[PDB]
């Protein structure tokens, strides 16, 4: 079984030792330089469509905590921006810092962010997540940045579990959260061809990231920081810093769906 975590003896700079696609041509995240990003035009408009989203549990899995949605039909889906076809709603979680001045895996002209929220979305071609993770637009994950001000109502019911999911392998029930809370009001967006940021790190996600950022508390990106990655009766290892750094570009264009 793996080891992998974001400590110095088994974070990122380890990772391609058991997972050497961790140096491979589309790898994510990725600095997003909005000098060099180009408009495009031929973008189709982005919708999300969430009206029907049934959330069920919520895990902490030892790297994070996911929002698990019933993916049994398409109750909610994302479609055009740069996708071909329907992409169903799986899970959303977020990564973030030990202090507001990094945490998101995204950079915007080298700007950490304190969080970055993902929803991620299979391809209802591929007929099931695990097939779809195999394919090079098997995955959408639809990244929105999170700075320290306001707080964010729609966030609130998520912050108010993180106490009964304290450790690795605890979970709790998660149904009727309205995803649509966590949306910022523009869908403008920047795309590129890219991986999952964690092991396995498959080149299977069309990154679709949002230009504005949502605003969330001090209080409760604090709560996110109380998490452990360690298991009940463990010593207590803080869930921080759970990111992954930029990673090269290679031979990649980001496109932008606004001027
Ligand atoms: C054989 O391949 C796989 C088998 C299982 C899984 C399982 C997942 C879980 C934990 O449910 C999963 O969804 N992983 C995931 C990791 C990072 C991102 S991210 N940060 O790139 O959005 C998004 C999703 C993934 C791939
Ligand atoms: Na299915
Ligand atoms: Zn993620």
């Amino acid at each position: 079984s793996h080891h992998w975590g974001y400590g110095k003896h088994n974070g990122p700079e380890h990772w391609h030792k058991d997972f050497p696609i961790a140096k491979g041509e589309r790898q994510s995240p990725v600095d997003i330089d909005t000098h060099t990003a180009k408009y495009d035009p031929s973008l189709k408009p982005l919708s999300v469509s969430y009206d029907q989203a049934t959330s069920l549990r919520i895990l902490n899995n030892g790297h994070a905590f996911n929002v698990e949605f019933d993916d049994s039909q398409d109750k909610a889906v994302l479609k055009g921006g740069p996708l071909d076809g329907t992409y169903r709603l799986i899970q959303f979680h977020f990564h973030w810092g030990s202090l507001d001045g990094q945490g998101s895996e995204h950079t915007v002209d080298k700007k950490k962010y304190a969080a970055e929220l993902h929803l991620v979305h299979w391809n209802t071609k591929y007929g099931d997540f695990g097939k779809a993770v195999q394919q090079p637009d098997g995955l959408a994950v639809l990244g929105i940045f999170l700075k320290v001000g306001s707080a964010k109502p729609g966030l609130q019911k998520v912050v108010d579990v993180l106490d009964s999911i304290k450790t690795k392998g605890k979970s709790a029930d998660f149904t009727n959260f309205d995803p649509r809370g966590l949306l910022p009001e523009s869908l403008d967006y920047w795309t590129y061809p890219g991986s999952l940021t964690t092991p396995p790190l498959l080149e299977c996600v069309t990154w679709i990231v949002l230009k504005e950022p949502i605003s969330v508390s001090s209080e409760q990106v604090l709560k996110f920081r109380k998490l452990n990655f360690n298991g009940e009766g463990e010593p207590e290892e803080l869930m921080v810093d759970n990111w992954r750094p930029a990673q090269p570009l290679k031979n990649r264009q980001i496109k932008a769906s606004f001027k």
